[PDB]
C-alpha cells in the first residue's frame, strides 16, 4: 500500500509543487498543532538568514509562526502581513521577540464598501506594506474551505455562487479562478491572490478532509506552490 | 533631594492628582520610563486597562511595566492609529497579554478619509475602548515623519506649544482650532482623552517645559513624570 512519503510524491508531481510535506494522521497530539511544527521545520529550510517572509492570518499559520519564532530572531526574518486586519496577526506576532521586524498593513481586514477599500489601498503607509509583501521571498498562507468578518448570509451565497475555498478571503471555485461576482473581494484591504503570485514560495499549511477539494483548487490555481498537510487530506486531495 | 519639594509644587501648582520628578542629575529618558513604569504600578488594579500613546518615552515605560501588566492583566489600547509605531513597545509584551490596536494609519491624507475610517466598525470599537479606560500613558511633543517640515512652520506660527497625539494646544493650553492636521488624525481626540480619569504624561527635557505647563493647564494630563531641571522650568514658566 501507500503513506505519506508516497503521497508526498504525489502531490509533488500531480500539483507541479516546489515543496511538500504530509504528516501522519494520527498521533499523541492534535493535527493543527502538529501542521504548525512541520509548516515551521519547512520554512526554516526554505528561508536564508535576512530574508523576507509574507504572512496571512488564521490559526495554522499563526501556530507555524509561534514555532518559528527562534528562527525569526535568530535568522534576522523580516516579516510583513498580507492582510490588514492587525490584531488577527497578534497571537503569532506576540511570541516575537522585541527586536524583530514586522510590518504590518494599518488597517481593517475589510473596508465597509470598495470604495472605501480603494481609498485605504491609495494611503501611502498603506500601500508601503502592501508592495513590501508582493516582494516577499516566502509567504505562508492557511486555506479556508466553504464546507469574524463575513455574515451567515454572505457565506450562504459565495457558495451558492461556486466558491469551495479561499486564502485571505479571496474566494475560489474548484478549478482555481477566483469568482468574480463576489462583493467582499473589492472590500478586502490586503493583496490580491495575482499579486501574491509575485512571491516565489508560496506554502499553504492546512489540513482536514473537509478541506480537500479547497487545497487543491488553490494548487490548481497557483496560488501555492508548496503544501503542508496531514495524511488523510492529502489522500483525499489526491482523489478530489 | 529636591524631588519632593518640586513634586509638590507641581502637584498644587497644577492640581494634580501623582506627580514624579526624577533627579537630573545623562540617561533621561531610560529613567523617565522606569519612573513612569513605577508611577502606573502604584495606580492600576488587576485587570484594568491602560490606554497608551505613541513615541519613545511611552514605549520605554511599556517595556518596564510589562512584567505588571502579565502579571496584573493589564489590558493594553492604543489612544492612536499608526500600528508600526507601536511596536517597539509591545514586541515587549508576551502573547497572553491583551492589546487592542486601532487598524488605521495615525494621519490620513485628508479629513474625509480620517472621518470615513473612524465611522469603520472595527476603528470606531477600539476608539471607544480607548476612551473608557482606567489610566492613560502620553509622551509630550514640544514645537521648540508624520508632518511636513513646512506643517511644522505653519503650526508654530499658528502659535502651538506642543502636542498630545499629534493635537497641538497654544500657551494656555487651548486646542489650536485652524490646524487642519487635526481633522486627518485617527486617534481620541483631546477632549475625549479627558475621559479617562488618570492621564499620565511623561515627559523630560527643559526645552519642554512651555509645553508640559500647558498640557496641564488645559486638563489633558491630571499626572507627571518628569525630571528636576524640567520640574524648574515648568514651576518658572
Amino acid at each position: 500500500f501507500e503513506g505519506c512519503l508516497e503521497y508526498e510524491t504525489q502531490l509533488r508531481r500531480q500539483f507541479s509543487l516546489q515543496h511538500v510535506r504530509v504528516i501522519p494522521g494520527l498521533a499523541d497530539a492534535d493535527v493543527g498543532g502538529r501542521l504548525g511544527i512541520g509548516a515551521a521545520h519547512m520554512l526554516m529550510s526554505l528561508l536564508q538568514p535576512q530574508q523576507m517572509l509574507a504572512i496571512g492570518f488564521g490559526e495554522a499559520t499563526m501556530n507555524t509562526l509561534q514555532r518559528l519564532s527562534g528562527f525569526i530572531s535568530s535568522q534576522q526574518i523580516r516579516l510583513v502581513t498580507l492582510s490588514g486586519g492587525v490584531g488577527s496577526y497578534m497571537t503569532g506576532i506576540g511570541q516575537l521577540n522585541a527586536a524583530c521586524s514586522v510590518n504590518i498593513i494599518p488597517a481593517p481586514l475589510r473596508a465597509s464598501s470598495a470604495d472605501i477599500a480603494r481609498t485605504l489601498k491609495n494611503e501611502n503607509c498603506v500601500k508601503d506594506v502592501l508592495l513590501a509583501a508582493q516582494a516577499a521571498d516566502v509567504a505562508i498562507v492557511g486555506i479556508g474551505a466553504v464546507s469574524g468578518y463575513i455574515s451567515q448570509g454572505e457565506q450562504l451565497m459565495i457558495g451558492r455562487k461556486g466558491a469551495v475555498g479561499d486564502i485571505l478571503g479571496y474566494f475560489f471555485d474548484a478549478k482555481g479562478d477566483v469568482v468574480t461576482n463576489i462583493k467582499i473581494h473589492n472590500e478586502l484591504i490586503g493583496l490580491p491572490l495575482s499579486a501574491l503570485k509575485t512571491i516565489p514560495v508560496r506554502v499553504g499549511v492546512a489540513g482536514g478532509e473537509n478541506k480537500a477539494e479547497a487545497i487543491a483548487a488553490a494548487m490548481k490555481g497557483g496560488y501555492i506552490n508548496a503544501l503542508v498537510t496531514d495524511q488523510d487530506t492529502a489522500a483525499a486531495i489526491l482523489r478530489s
